[PDB]
């Protein structure tokens, strides 16, 4: 790790992009010439990079699948271009909705049929083994009607998957998400959507991590225009949309994927074993290769320009960095971040990194990776440890406080999307187990295990939200403690969609207790919008009492008190504060609307006195019941 090196290297490649291409703007507009394009003159212009092809051709429905009638002309640097002249009758050469294929001929004599790396749209017809390359030329394009929202003060991310966003056991649509799921997200107080599994993946059960077509918005959920309408509608509501970018590896599919494009093992990827990820059975990009930079950077630009995304989450950053560290992978990520922020400084980039790479989330100008945030991955693990291995009486308050406050800006989350999956437990499941199925009805008794589960689900989320980071993340359903698990159709379940859905109706059912966990989430995010603790400096922790099981801190002027004690309810408990005067309850997890016992009267005025307590100048006395969290705001006398 030499920061002077990381910059000098980046600075050089960027300088070359300027001398060789016309700067990173021009360089990242590769999607404008590569692929298949209909010209204003009625002709068709095509361009590809196939360095190890003897010949390249265009075939499809349009030419009665004659493989060699349209040969591309070879250019320098292993690139090929084709211009089919316009029709005499002045009609479309390649009709919209029709099938296409690139024909690659090898030195040996193999005749290979490929989908262009640059393909905009791909569809799997009924029960076909492979995806077909569908030419996209609609009568009307989607015109974006709304402007990008003002950059949020603090991010409150709602991690979403479009397919599973309905109560039905089927792939839900972009249209369904736009009409039914966007208003729910807005209502909860979330100001950002992390859109998962958008980049085309042939294997649905890969959760969007096995990419086949990099420039293609998954056909599965609908047309490219319906995704544009989705993003535009989110903007109409003041919600920013970020995309999950998988540039770490590629699916090894060759018929309908990026693998073996020009017939060799070294096109967009590394030759031999270096180019194969053994654990994932995937291909690995040759980040040193100029054309891989054009491809990957024109992809970043594509999602910014075509679909108007407000930023990205770069997945598999750890795997990219360690093949010792891959300098090329890292210089690619620096150029990607440089591009995103040069085009729009308000744009956000997040890194999915477990390693904790020094300066990954710091400015490039200081030898950093250029990322705005990293995910605070230690937080979900600490909650798992405590619920799996420790009795409530044995939870260390100092260890909770340490894990949450360790730090570079990070995104805090109580549980990941991976924890929602089959053969893993959600926080709601770790807390209530089999009782989740029995006593989540208002009509059944409020058992001590349902009572404990509800109280702790709220508290774990609130301490993660208030103390854990500079941003917050919640995966679809976990805001109301969604039951069961998530599982995608695959071999191992005989293609079942029974768990490939989200039961959102559970919160609308007044005869169920999910409404309580949902109400808490809505009010937690709305209170954050009002006071901005996520944007505030790190909290001042006055108390992390091992005996009493009390965590007390101040962030953005608010006073946060947590009683994790399984049985003791403290009266006249002294909490230190930096502010004198009157204090009022702004949030109480024991309120009835959240599934509490209503033990506290909110109309009570708490008066700060001049009594040094826990390194705080003033202190106030409070009633904090067992498994209750409180937020107190200082008010004008
Ligand atoms: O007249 C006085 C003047 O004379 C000299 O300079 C001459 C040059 O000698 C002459 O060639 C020309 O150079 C221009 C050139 O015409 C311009 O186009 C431009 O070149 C840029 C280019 O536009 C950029 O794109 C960039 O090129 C990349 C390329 O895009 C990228 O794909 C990659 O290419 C590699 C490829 O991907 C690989 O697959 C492989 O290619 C293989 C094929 O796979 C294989 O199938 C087969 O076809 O062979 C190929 C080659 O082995 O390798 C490729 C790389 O080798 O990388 C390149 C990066 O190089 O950059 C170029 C360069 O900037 O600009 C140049 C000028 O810089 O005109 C000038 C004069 O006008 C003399 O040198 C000078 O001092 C005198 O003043």
């Amino acid at each position: 790790v030499d920061f002077q090196r990381r910059y000098k290297q980046f600075s050089q490649i960027l300088k070359n992009i300027g001398e060789n291409e016309g700067g990173i703007d021009k360089f990242s507009r590769g999607y404008e010439s590569f692929g298949v394009h209909r010209c204003a003159d009625g002709g068709l212009y095509c361009k590809e990079w196939a360095p190890g092809a003897e010949g390249v051709f265009l075939t499809g429905d349009f030419n009665g699948w004659n493989p060699f009638s349209y040969p591309y002309k070879k250019l320098d640097y292993g690139k090929w271009e084709l211009y089919i002249p316009p029709k005499q009758n002045k009609s479309v050469l390649v009709p919209h909705g029709s099938k296409l294929k690139v024909v690659i001929t090898s030195k040996s004599g193999e005749i290979l049929y490929r989908i262009s790396p640059w393909a905009k749209y791909v569809v799997r017809e009924g029960d076909n083994v492979n995806y077909d390359w569908i030419h996209w030329d609609p009568e009307h394009s989607y015109e974006f009607k709304h402007s990008r929202p003002k950059k949020p003060r603090s991010l409150r991310i709602y991690e979403s998957h479009v397919g599973i966003s309905s109560h039905e056991g089927k792939v839900a649509s972009y249209k369904h998400f736009t009409c039914n799921v966007l208003p729910r997200i807005k209502g909860l107080g979330y100001n950002c959507i992390q859109l998962m599994a958008i980049m085309e993946h042939a294997y649905y059960a890969s959760f969007g991590y096995q990419i086949t077509s990099f420039f293609a918005a998954s056909s599965r959920y609908g047309s490219p225009e319906e995704l544009q309408e989705l993003v535009d509608t989110a903007h109409s509501m003041g919600i920013i949309v970020l995309l999950d970018v998988v540039h770490s590896h590629a699916s090894k599919n060759s018929a309908d994927g990026l693998n073996m494009f020009d017939g060799t093992d070294s096109c967009y990827f590394h030759s031999g074993p270096r180019g194969t990820h053994d654990l994932w059975d995937s291909r690995l990009f040759a980040y040193s290769s100029w054309e891989v930079l054009r491809f990957l950077l024109s992809n970043i630009r594509w999602w910014l320009e075509e679909y108007r995304f407000d930023g990205f989450r770069f997945d598999g950053v750890t795997s990219m960095l360690y093949h010792q560290v891959d300098e090329d992978a890292l210089t690619y990520l620096m150029l990607a971040n440089h591009l995103v922020h040069t085009l729009c400084p308000d744009s956000i980039t997040i890194a999915e990194d477990v390693s904790g790479m020094p300066a990954l989330c710091s400015p490039i100008s200081q030898g950093g990776g250029g990322f705005d945030y990293r995910l605070a991955m230690a937080i979900p693990d600490k909650w798992i440890q405590l619920l799996k291995e420790f009795k409530d009486e044995d939870w260390n308050m100092g260890d909770i406080v340490y894990t949450l406050t360790n730090r570079e800006k990070c995104i805090a989350y109580a549980e990941s999307h991976d924890q929602a999956l089959v053969g893993d437990k959600s926080l709601a499941f770790w807390l209530m187990d089999a009782e989740m199925y029995t006593n989540m009805s208002v009509l059944t008794p409020f058992t001590p295990v349902i009572d404990r589960g509800i109280q702790l689900h709220k508290m774990i989320r609130l301490i993660t939200h208030g103390l854990g980071g500079e941003g917050y993340l919640n995966f679809m359903g976990n805001e109301f403690g969604h039951p069961e698990w998530l599982d995608f159709p695959r071999k191992g379940n005989n293609e079942s969609y029974h768990y490939a859905r989200r039961q959102f109706h559970l919160t609308d059912d007044d005869l169920l207790r999910y409404k309580f966990l949902n109400n808490f989430d809505r009010d937690m995010n709305r209170l954050e919008e009002r006071y901005g603790w996520l944007a505030a400096p790190q909290a001042y922790v006055s108390e992390k009492h091992e005996g009493n099981k009390i965590i007390a801190f101040e962030r953005a002027g608010l006073l946060f008190i947590f009683n994790f004690h399984p049985s003791k309810s403290y009266t006249d408990y002294r909490v230190g504060t930096a502010l004198p005067g009157k204090f009022k309850i702004v949030l109480d997890s024991d309120a009835a609307e959240y599934g509490g016992h209503q033990r506290l009267d909110h109309s009570t005025d708490f008066f700060s006195e001049a009594f040094e307590h826990n390194g705080r100048p003033y202190s106030l006395l409070v009633y904090i019941p067992s498994r209750v969290a409180l937020i107190l705001q200082n008010v004008d006398l």
